[PDB]
């Protein structure tokens, strides 16, 4: 309800800005401006993909398409939008590249700061805001973690994209203190700025360089900050043993068990959130007390937190 | 062997071509080249995911770090090279957007024709060369899939690239034959092309933005033929059941099964490529028969090809 609620909210404010920066776009005659239309665009993506995620997380049900269900589907949904944040940090990081060599001019500074910090706003608005497994439920005894990734996928573009209203705010307040560039055309020259187009002093173009090495440095942090998430997402999907628990001493401590002679084919993994799910076998001399005895070794898969169990007798 | 063998080789030619790309913009002192050599980041990376995950799918070994090795790595390999194709294809038809709204005009043709030509060959060098589940092996009676799907997403991005190498070299081939566009200066006038910087007839405009329609149809088929892959992918992500196995049969065969009376919690569920995994309960009677009866169990499942299982007998 809630995490729906702010997904869909954001998503309604995403394009709000972005009709807003298409009329100043048309009212100013710009079209860079447009532009930042299409990041827009790529934020909506993001949202709209964490969201799939929330419906489908939600039907955590056996059906018959899927036995299981779908929290991981929610997991999924946070490890696409971690992917889709590190192409995009790849390809600012080129674009940056790209502007390092060839220097770019902007025009109308007035409008591009105001837009900038229109952007600042919705972002710090943003983070603030942002800041059958038979698991979840049951003692289990028997006969929330996705969406904490799913936000902080989505808190990570967020994040990335305020970087970028930083990013562009102090650009643009550089280039109305510090720059005081030519374009008149009388007494006029650039000697900097190569690619005058076609055939005073110009503004210090050490200025026009600072746009890319923040840019870089923007993109380290952001990596940075992606990797764990990418990391314990690409995990989730790996069916790696979860951090908490440990195989070498479960062994052992199974077959402390009484009765027991052995265990086999122990997988243990985790699902979506806290719904780690361990099968095993466990090869026994007395059928009758194997019961007793299964109790004793639910218990130990329980010490261990994994109260989702199959382990079969092969007596 | 051969797999990791081919990777590798596109990876060498990948920047050998990279370096052709720099070193003639170095001759011919062009950017846009430069940003030709950019694109290649993008081919190398997916290259390299794709290989991680080879390095990894084979490591199909019962760590204890990870219980079920590491095929799912590759599956994941695939996803990932699927989802960055396609945020590259919504990347290029933003830019393809943002040169119809703003058309671009290129200098130097016949350098652009040579790389575009080159950049076709290789790539249909590349199209031509990539055309403990206990499951794979053993009867699996007790007491390769994913190879494709990581090579089918290679085979896309390179499907991709090759598809913009068609699109470069139609365009530079028209502008060099349909467009007489004008650059000297005396009797100079650009209609179409607006923005003619500060300041005879010009080229028929239309083809110009033949560039940007072209690309999006481009991405339209990308998007088209690699819907599949991450949907069959993102399956594999989600322990869905597989399409092959239907669980409403499955329940009322193993019911029908002499002894049994019950099933539950029946997880059939797919490990990367054919390791489908099964677990579930079984009420009995007699625990003595019980054996007999799980082998007549192990030959259902047997049957409908889940060939791992672990069956819980709850007397
Ligand atoms: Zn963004
Ligand atoms: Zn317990
Ligand atoms: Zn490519
Ligand atoms: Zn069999």
């Amino acid at each position: 309800g809630r995490n729906r609620g702010r997904l869909l909210c954001m998503l309604a404010l995403t394009f709000m800005f972005m009709v807003l920066e298409v009329v100043v776009s048309r009212v100013t005659s710009s079209l860079a401006m447009l532009s930042d239309s299409f990041h827009m665009l790529s934020d909506v993506l993001a949202l709209v993909v964490a969201l799939v995620a929330e419906r489908f997380a939600r039907r955590t049900h056996a059906t018959q398409k899927n036995t299981f269900g779908w929290i991981r589907a929610e997991v999924m949904g946070a490890l696409v939008n971690a992917i889709f944040l590190t192409g995009l940090c790849f390809a600012i990081l080129l674009e940056a590249i790209e502007r390092f060599i060839e220097p770019h001019e902007m025009q109308q500074p007035l409008v591009v700061l105001g837009v900038g910090v229109a952007g600042l706003l919705v972002n710090v608005l943003g983070l603030c805001l942002f800041h059958h497994g038979h698991s979840h439920g049951g003692h289990g005894h028997g006969h929330d973690r996705a969406g904490q990734l799913n936000m902080r996928g989505v808190f990570l573009h967020v994040l990335g994209d305020a970087l970028g209203s930083v990013i562009v705010v102090v650009n643009a307040l550089v280039f109305y203190f510090s720059w005081k560039g030519c374009s008149e055309g009388d007494f006029c020259v650039n000697p900097c700025f190569p690619d005058p187009c076609k055939a005073y002093e110009a503004g210090p173009c050490w200025v026009l360089y600072l746009d890319p090495t923040l840019c870089v440095v923007m993109v380290c942090i952001l990596l940075y900050t992606t990797y764990p998430l990418l990391k314990e997402s690409a995990l989730i999907l790996l069916q790696t043993v979860p951090k908490q628990i440990d195989i070498r001493n479960l062994i052992k401590e199974l077959r402390n068990v009484e009765g027991v002679e052995e265990v086999h084919e122990l997988h243990v993994w985790q699902l979506a959130g806290s719904r780690i799910i361990a099968t095993a076998h466990i090869k026994c001399e007395d059928p009758t007390s194997y019961m007793e005895v299964a109790k004793t070794i639910k218990d130990v898969f329980h010490n261990h937190g994994i109260h989702a169990t199959t382990i079969q007798p092969e007596f």
